[PDB]
């Protein structure tokens, strides 16, 4: 039983980070307004790919619980 | 069979002690950005804000193993 | 059950199938950036990134295991 | 022989970010300007991020070995 | 059947990977072996942080192998 609660509870807080993630995208478009700023924002733009598969690993191990 | 749970206790501290570490950094982060900062501490508080937010990904998939090997 | 599983798994592996390519893309303009001339930061910048780059591939790795692991 | 060189693998690893953490502790006992602490704030958030896949890699073995 | 075409791309798949970092590996050491900035010797120290964490990961997918 409490494997189920624990579960749910785990996917709602990821779902909230991605969403967190997602102020920070439009911050990143809204602040696309140098090579500096280019290459820093890739970089970005690659940790939220990254949190992104975290993410649907996250999913992939619930599939198995 | 007790053995085996106890170390997956343990471990579930340790993460608990990192998200809370992690959590605090991000205060302090939130306070950096209300007082304006240049425009390159910006963009690494940012980067900060991506960092932090996977560290809380990596400790809800820690409780996700946990979970599985509890059964 | 068992239909709404492999849907849900399905779209995990697309959905994943694609920031793969995102990040393919991420690579070749750091390369052409990488072949052009730039400062000792900018060029560790373009390390730092090409790192990310190889740890994202990883992750990707991951899924497709987990992914077989409960196909088989 | 796949748990040990997973486990001398791993225990390696704790070494090497050991050297890491050492120079960022020797750098903050040394004057820096704002944009290094900046930067020694993303080697401590990476750091953390070392210490919990290193958990996870405990919890895979926690589960294969049983 | 497939699963086994699957890690045949998969084993493959890594190598090329660990040839990659090998070579960032390859840009630090030469790095260091010239005078550098404060702030880029932050740098080297948080790519050497990263590309720890590829080894992290790889063993993860190995031990999700096992």
């Amino acid at each position: 039983t409490r494997r189920k609660q624990e579960m749910k509870r785990l996917k709602y807080e990821m779902e909230k980070i991605r969403e967190e993630t997602e102020e920070v995208k439009k911050e990143i478009e809204e602040s696309k307004k140098s090579e500096s700023a280019k290459n820093l924002i890739l970089i970005m733009q690659l940790l939220i790919n990254q949190i992104r598969l975290l993410a649907l690993q996250i999913r992939m191990l619930a599939l198995q619980l």
